[PDB]
């Protein structure tokens, strides 16, 4: 999927997980967004399509990832754990993430 | 200490470990190598003195260090697990990461 399907998904799936009433819904939805980020990761952004691939800038997108998908792991693992809330909170703490990637690049 | 004298710390604790006898021998130069590390992250390289703080190439630069300390760290498992052998080829391997940052910054 393209940059922007990706994206929607994060999003979409992010308010899923606010409005969960169960783990397995929390799971489900936190596995789509690492798939999406994963996937998202590999695309150019539209403000980076001149930009060498090799960029510092490109570099920098794609470790953007490798922290969503970090943090992404800690709350499937509350999740796994049964911990709900506190898996929902280490949802919310990924806006964190998105907004620092989106300032720079978005 | 300045990133001179940092670098050299690091320079000269890697050849240390290439002549090490034993592991204790490996864990002091590896310990020292760690400490110089980090010290020199807070440092501006003379290339970077222009670039903002929050500079781009400033948190690649800074970055760079985070993956030194957590390969040095794996060092130091190795090592004190008594294997030798490997803490030492562990080390070796620090020198892609050393690298990779000096024909960016260097
Ligand atoms: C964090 C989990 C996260 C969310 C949520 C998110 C959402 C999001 C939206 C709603 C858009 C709009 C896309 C559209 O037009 O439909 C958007 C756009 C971009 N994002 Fe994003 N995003 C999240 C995280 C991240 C991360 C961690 C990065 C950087 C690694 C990133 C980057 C971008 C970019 C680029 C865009 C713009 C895409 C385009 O203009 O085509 N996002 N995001
Ligand atoms: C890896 C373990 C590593 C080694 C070894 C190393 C050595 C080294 C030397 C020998 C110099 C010369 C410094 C001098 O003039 O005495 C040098 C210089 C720089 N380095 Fe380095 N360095 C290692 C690792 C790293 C890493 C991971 C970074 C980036 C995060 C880095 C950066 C720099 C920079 C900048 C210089 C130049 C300093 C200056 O010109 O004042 N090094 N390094
Ligand atoms: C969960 C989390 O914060 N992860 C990370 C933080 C900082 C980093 O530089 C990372 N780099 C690569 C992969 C994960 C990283
Ligand atoms: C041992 C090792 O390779 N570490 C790392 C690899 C890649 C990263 O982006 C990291 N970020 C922050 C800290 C460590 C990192
Ligand atoms: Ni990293």
């Amino acid at each position: 999927a393209d940059l922007e399907d990706n994206m929607e998904t994060l999003n979409d799936n992010l308010k899923v997980i606010e409005k969960a009433d169960n783990a397995a819904q929390v799971k489900d939805a936190l596995t789509k967004m690492r798939a999406a980020a994963l996937d998202a990761q590999k695309a150019t952004p539209p403000k980076l399509e001149d930009k060498s691939p090799d960029s510092p800038e490109m570099w920098d997108f794609r470790h953007g990832f490798d922290i969503l998908v970090c943090q992404i792991d800690d709350a499937l693992k509350l999740a796994n754990e049964g911990k709900v809330k506190e898996a929902q909170a280490a949802a919310e703490q990924l806006k964190t993430t998105c907004n620092a990637c989106h300032q720079k690049y978005r």
